[PDB]
């Protein structure tokens, strides 16, 4: 049914609300220019959701999570109550047991972060699709989230919308901005990771820590790159990778985003 997967930029919570980030407008755009088919379901490997083990959304319905501190009060009174999905629960839990993965958690009561409901506010804003989120298990590898990718890809098949949510670039809120360029080190990141994905080279990415320039600059803690590896391997081996839209805010915050085509 479904044949992409995608990467996605969360960016920050001003996405929402901040009209000078192309990064909005091209989440808006998102039916209309990016992907125009339908899902049965959206399942979202966000990145503000880390656990030790394999972690499912098991809801009827998503509570709006505002995991973040300090921002205009409108962003707080946000309700993204899109409907959960058990069924799509248990069909990950059983596929990534199948694979492997023995351990594999459930959480009854838990809602969509951020790193979810506000891109799918702005792409799907009618809140009618279900979605569930998977965490990501940050004190992993990339290789461990290329499988779980890879476990995931059947999903496909069954009309559900694979989407890792992160940033291209992350690096620490101490990194210090580019006035009016783009800094070098994330360029030099932006067009490694690039060169690697168009290309399926996807050991490579899976061994970022030893073959990407500067990724302790741009990745200090793996979590918002580990979304990344996932769409990759649900995708499959051969998937075709394109760079769908790129833009910066301190001339270091990549918001990078990719779109995997099965083949
Ligand atoms: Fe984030």
């Amino acid at each position: 049914n479904i044949k992409e997967t995608f990467f996605i930029s969360h960016g920050t919570p001003m996405m929402a609300i901040d009209d000078s980030k192309p990064s909005k407008k091209f989440l808006e755009s998102w039916r209309e220019k990016i992907f125009s088919k339908k899902p049965k379901a959206i399942l979202v490997i966000s990145a503000h959701w880390e656990t030790d083990q394999p972690s499912v959304n098991v809801v009827d319905i998503n509570d709006t999570i505002y995991d973040f501190r300090g921002f205009p009060a409108r962003l707080y009174q946000f309700k993204y109550s899109a409907p959960g999905s058990p069924e799509l629960a248990n069909r990950i839990q059983d596929l990534l047991a199948g694979s492997g993965f023995k351990s594999v958690n459930t959480d009854k009561k838990r809602g969509l972060d951020h790193g979810a409901w506000v891109p799918l506010m702005l792409m799907y804003p009618e809140a009618d699709i279900p979605v569930c989120q998977l965490s990501v298990q940050s004190h992993l590898d990339g290789t461990h989230h290329y499988k779980l990718g890879q476990a995931l890809a059947p999903l496909k098949d069954e009309g559900v919308l694979i989407i890792g949510s992160g940033s291209a670039t992350h690096p620490s809120n101490g990194t210090p901005p580019c006035s009016d360029g783009v800094a070098p080190w994330a360029a030099a990141f932006d067009s490694w990771l690039e060169t690697a994905l168009t290309n399926g080279s996807y050991e490579e990415v899976n061994k970022y820590e030893t073959k990407a320039p500067n990724w302790k600059l741009a990745h200090p803690w793996p979590e918002h790159f580990y979304p990344l590896h996932v769409a990759m391997g649900a995708a499959g081996e051969n998937s075709k990778a394109e760079l769908i839209h790129n833009s910066w805010d301190g001339g270091i915050m990549s918001y990078g985003s990719y779109k995997f085509t099965s083949t």
